């Protein structure tokens, strides 16, 4: 378990900066050298390489990578070079700036990050952009979906693990009676239970719900709700039960079928490589009976593929 | 299931003719009597009432209804009095005579009627007007849309149900590769598959298409085509999968939002009352979470409303 990318042995930031300068200097690029260094260092080490590049090369590593590289390869490398919290912050801003909101990106990040990470994200977003994340969410999404995202962003959830069996039963009972008639869905109920109860409590509510309804909570969420609100509730449930399997499903859906959602593919591979990619891989193979490696290999190409395959770790 | 309007018990054509004559004779009209008779008889019985009116009243029932009644109420009653095939024939001619072609009416009828009905329509159109339906379609529509309508009109479709799994896969595969690039849509492909394959084959192609592309065929039709050609392909797909839901959507779109398309409202309610109105109602409520009855009641008024509500059957 854990991630694929780890801190390098023999790490020499100045030498790595020299390798990267040699790779980019003059016409042409040695992409293999860029990959061979950066995909073999963790995020913290990459920042030390940025620092060493500035002082020993007298140039800006991020500017140089941006100018040298293009398209999806450039996106993966620049994402790799970005500090963890700022990467999340940048991806949320990109999902909202304008436009036709990337609601799936909002859900993926806000449902899956831990409370201290969400706090850091809120803080950094405001510092960087001079606007609150919550305010931007309110302008760019609406209705029940909007209420879910605001709750995740504010941290409207109990962070302890107190278990009252009687309260677990009433929550499950509440969700059951709500499933009784087609007009009877109480989305406010769903929102409140799924966004406010602590993780232990919720894992127990899911077990009790199955017991009294004979249905998994996910089944009823799908039958009873729709749209981005449904997707948001499903992501909270999945991230509570098995976060690596949540990400394995995001990866699958970004590649399977007609077209490729490279922006999601890239973001998940970059953001999870150091955390739980080994787990994501195992869950992917359990769920889909194919390796994640093989999906990446069959759905991408070029240097873009080469670097994704290292973030994947292999097989 | 089936329709709302059925053959009346105790049917006495002469008495009905007397009731209708009394209702119209002299200044003023008893619209409730006209509705109470005609909306409670089926189309075949209405023709027997026309016959009885001629011989026992010595007048022409259709002329008298036309002179007495006006606007949308008159349109529903005269449509009700018209033999099934001639009603279709009249509606197609009305959609084309002149002008700025009612392309939606052409699609609705030609995509939804069964082959023997299309044959009867072609025959009756030529007899009545001295022009072929296909020729009028060619003069009044163009391009790919025109090719679709001509195919539906000629009956260019296999009417058997032979299923070759290998041919189902290649059709789906063909539609997939076509969805790969923005310039890669092969509308000829779409036309040929959707207009020529038999219904069993096609229902299997839709399932396989979803499997290999992860998209419903309707989604790709919308992203890949536009205009009346898109609408025509969507109507063929919907009529293959769930014809009552096709009509429930026509009704919805004729009433929802700004304005009312009474000509479509009337034509669908008249033409489907004896066939599948109970199914249309159920699909309407499933799709829109409101009864069809309530839409009619909230969007029409007067005697026009009264008769539509009986064609709807109620709630
Ligand atoms: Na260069
Ligand atoms: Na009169």
């Amino acid at each position: 378990k854990g991630g694929t990318v780890k801190a390098a042995s023999g790490f020499n930031a100045t030498e790595d900066a020299q390798v990267l300068r040699k790779a980019m200097k003059g016409l042409g690029t040695d992409e293999d050298a860029i990959i061979g260094v950066l995909a073999c260092r963790n995020t913290a080490q990459r920042q030390e390489i940025r620092t060493a590049y500035k002082s020993t090369i007298g140039r800006d590593l991020l500017e140089d990578l941006k100018s040298e590289l293009s398209s999806n390869f450039e996106q993966v490398i620049l994402g790799m070079m970005t500090p963890t919290v700022l990467y999340d912050v940048q991806e949320l801003r990109r999902a909202m700036k304008g436009a036709g909101t990337d609601e799936g990106c909002l859900i993926e990040i806000l449902a899956s990050r831990n409370p201290e990470e969400i706090r850091r994200i809120n803080q950094t977003y405001q510092q960087q952009y001079g606007r609150s994340l919550e305010e931007d969410i309110c302008s760019d999404t609406s209705f029940m979906f909007q209420r879910v995202l605001v709750s995740l962003t504010a941290g409207g959830r109990d962070e302890g693990n107190y278990l009252d069996d009687a309260l677990v039963k009433q929550d499950a009972q509440d969700l059951y009676e709500a499933g009784e008639k087609r007009w009877g869905t109480d989305e406010v109920k769903f929102l409140s239970i799924l966004c406010s109860r602590n993780r232990n409590h919720l894992l127990h509510v899911f077990d009790e719900y199955k017991r009294i309804s004979q249905k998994d909570i996910e089944q009823s969420i799908k039958s009873e709700t729709s749209g981005s609100f449904e997707d948001a509730l499903l992501a909270i449930v999945k991230c509570m039960r098995n976060k690596p399997a949540y990400f394995a499903e995001r990866l699958y859906k970004s590649m399977k079928g007609l077209g490729t959602d490279d922006s999601t593919l890239i973001r998940v591979m970059v953001s999870r490589a150091e955390i739980d990619m080994l787990d994501i891989r195992a869950n992917f193979k359990r769920l889909y009976g194919k390796s994640l490696y093989s999906f990446i290999k069959g759905d991408t190409s070029g240097d873009y593929r080469k670097v994704l395959l290292i973030l994947c770790g292999g097989d």
